[PDB]
């Protein structure tokens, strides 16, 4: 049965609720962004309207087989009508092709559903900044002041400079780079440029990336292996052991590894600058963790909410234990005495 914070009041409509079987009332399933814990349930027999962007309608398509004319893509910033209700979706700054959801209700309430996403001031001048908002349906991953982390654009200069000195001392280290859904596509495209290389891939992988709309991406992937210095393995093979078996496959072009598992928050950033970042190292194989992530942190979360100023919030993550949900309400009640509203 589906928990009442995937449940829009007033409408007839879902959010990210594919799991919980037929839901009783339900006329429109909406779907954020094309990650597992959010389209559960979703395959080729499903025959209601889904409602998403293009890029998570190439998705549902091509990898999960949902027939097309059950598939609703709708435009990005662009007031839409969907079974006589107003809505609009905008760039959550998730993986590609994940959005946030305004409804704008029969009654004159107007609600924001975050899905999953990482807060910019950006967002402060899109549609958002033209009306007030009532309720606010909250990605909390990271609501914790604990939960520090550095920019994208910080990691990915990390990245970038670590590979180019490796790579330039020893031309035959490889690079092996971590990935287990989309998102985080700029670590190993970033990589491969500064290395003049394309990205090479499994099959199923290519497939994937060929769904998202990424500008010139026939220049940038491949599925050949041997042409590329820039490779990428399911998440669970970066380790020794993985590494090392791929490395024998390599038939004696390559000498070392230099491997990134790109991770969300790890407690090694309560201490550790990005700049200070060490690798883990067993003989010619050294693996990074670095914290790139794609979730809000605890800063940016509380910036985005004291400027929205909404009046009720909801929130869709770390839901499960009554510590965490007491954490998170101090949290909101602290926001708006600091902030006024
Ligand atoms: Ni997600």
């Amino acid at each position: 049965t589906c928990p009442f914070y995937k449940k829009i009041p007033g409408t007839g409509f879902t959010v990210d609720a594919f799991q919980y079987g037929v839901v009783e009332g339900c006329t429109a399933y909406f779907l954020t962004h094309f990650h597992s814990d959010h389209y559960a349930g979703l395959s080729k027999h499903f025959t209601f309207p889904v409602y998403c962007s293009e890029i998570t309608g190439n998705l549902l398509k091509n990898k999960l087989h949902v027939q097309e004319q059950y598939i609703h893509p709708l435009p990005l910033d662009t007031e839409c009508i969907v079974n006589g209700v107003k809505v609009v979706l905008l760039d959550a700054n998730h993986c590609p092709g994940a959005v946030m959801i305004l409804f704008y209700l029969p009654n004159g309430t107007v609600i924001l559903h975050t899905g999953d996403f990482r807060a910019d001031p950006s967002m402060e001048r899109s549609l958002l900044a033209d009306q007030k908002v009532h309720m606010l349906y909250l990605d909390t991953t990271y609501c914790s002041p604990e939960y520090t982390f550095p920019s994208q654009q910080e990691v990915i200069r990390f990245a970038i400079n670590t590979a180019f000195e490796a790579v330039t001392l020893n031309p035959h280290a490889l690079v092996v780079c971590g990935t287990y859904s989309i998102g985080k596509e700029k670590v190993f495209l970033a990589i491969a440029d500064v290395l003049g290389s394309k990205v090479g891939m499994s099959q199923e992988k290519y497939k994937t990336l060929q769904c998202l709309n990424i500008p010139e991406i026939n220049s940038l992937i491949t599925t050949d292996m041997c042409s590329s210095l820039v490779h990428l393995l399911p998440m669970m093979q970066i380790n020794f052991k993985g590494l090392q078996s791929h490395l024998k496959k390599c038939g004696g072009k390559y000498n070392q590894i230099l491997a990134f598992r790109p991770t969300g928050w790890t407690h090694s950033n309560k201490f550790t600058r990005i700049a200070d970042v060490i690798p883990q190292t067993k003989g010619n194989i050294s693996i990074y963790g670095i914290p790139y992530s794609e979730h809000s942190s605890y800063l940016e979360m509380k910036r985005f909410v004291q400027w929205l100023k909404p009046q009720k919030i909801i929130p869709t993550v770390n839901v499960g234990t009554w510590k965490s949900r007491s954490t998170m309400e101090k949290y909101f009640r602290e926001w708006k005495l600091e902030a006024g509203y």
